């Protein structure tokens, strides 16, 4: 028999980054949004572990211990005291090298295969605890929809949303290393004053209300100007996205991935096909969120 998780990549609505302290550490606290550009990992028992991927990029990626579901399935057997004799087979859609922590939800599918596979239903309480092990986007994936983080060790607290929102997110090829985006962030912080957020209370009453056109202007990412300065060309690419009807746009997480809040599927597809058509990205794709973090689908 065979199990199927179903797992989306994020977004963030919304970043603030402290000050850099020692050994060269920033807290964060972030507005993970889950949306509808999924994988699904499917799991069955074998002789020994083994590791497949398909889809766009999956050329890209390693199939042995490098890849965070490895270890995933690694950490999840050694949990409840077995060999990981499972073989994993990632149908990947989640952009690679995207900035949407693909591998970070392809790892939280593991464990949650892993348990119904076994049918042991170790608690999601255990299934968190190996996800802050596994690496920082882990949790989010587990848990997805919408959640408030506020540094790592930390919980996820869920903000429901009172309707769908409708995105339209931008691809550059190369992304960026998210060490040069600190460096900068660093140094803008030192030459100047960057975009510094307002905490995020009226974003998650945005969240709640289901009110695209109240939670547009509250998007934000304090990691914003640090990519711009080193990648000019995001700066276009958000004037061009609100040019072509959303209703605002900005870089997420470390970037150089662009998010653009639209009022509606309609217009979402209408913006996706003008970004498209004006050549500012390498890809253009449309979604919608919150949806579900790791879950069983067969
Ligand atoms: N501590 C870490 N250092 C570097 N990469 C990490 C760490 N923890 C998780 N990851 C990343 O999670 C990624 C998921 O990949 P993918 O979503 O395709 O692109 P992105 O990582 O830009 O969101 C892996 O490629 C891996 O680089």
């Amino acid at each position: 028999g065979s199990v199927t998780v179903r797992v989306p990549g994020k977004v963030n609505l919304y970043l603030a980054v402290g000050d850099r302290r020692e050994d060269g550490y920033h807290e964060l606290t972030t507005v993970f949004h889950a949306v509808s550009l999924v994988d699904e990992v499917t799991v069955r028992n074998a002789d020994v572990l083994s590791l497949e991927l398909v889809g766009e990029g999956a050329d890209q990626l390693p199939t042995d211990e490098r890849n965070l579901a490895w270890q995933a399935a690694e950490l999840m057997a050694e949990h409840v005291g077995r060999a990981p004799d499972v073989s994993i087979m990632i149908d990947k859609s989640i952009p690679v090298a995207g900035g949407m922590a693909g591998g970070s939800a392809d790892a939280a599918a593991v464990l949650v295969a892993m348990n119904s596979l076994w049918e042991l239903n170790v608690p999601r309480r255990d299934l968190r605890m190996l996800a802050a092990r596994l690496g920082s986007d882990v949790p989010f994936a587990l848990h997805g929809g919408t959640a408030l983080g506020t540094g790592r060790g930390e919980e996820l607290a869920t903000v429901l949303s009172r309707n769908t929102f409708h995105w339209v997110l931008a691809f550059a090829d190369s992304g960026l290393l998210t060490s040069a985006v600190y460096n900068e962030l660093d140094r803008l912080r030192e030459v100047g004053d960057p975009p510094r957020l307002g905490e995020p209370g009226p974003v998650l009453a945005a969240l709640a209300a289901g009110d695209p056109d109240q939670l547009a202007p509250l998007l934000g990412n304090e990691m914003q100007a640090a990519a711009v300065s080193l990648d000019p060309a995001l700066a276009r690419a958000l004037r061009a996205g609100v040019e072509a009807g959303a209703l605002a746009g900005i870089v997420s997480g470390s970037g150089p991935t662009c998010a653009f809040l639209c009022t509606s599927a309609s217009s979402a597809i209408d913006v996706g096909a003008q970004l498209s058509g004006a050549g500012v990205c390498r890809t253009v794709r449309v979604a919608t969120g919150p949806v579900p973090g790791a879950r069983v689908v067969s």
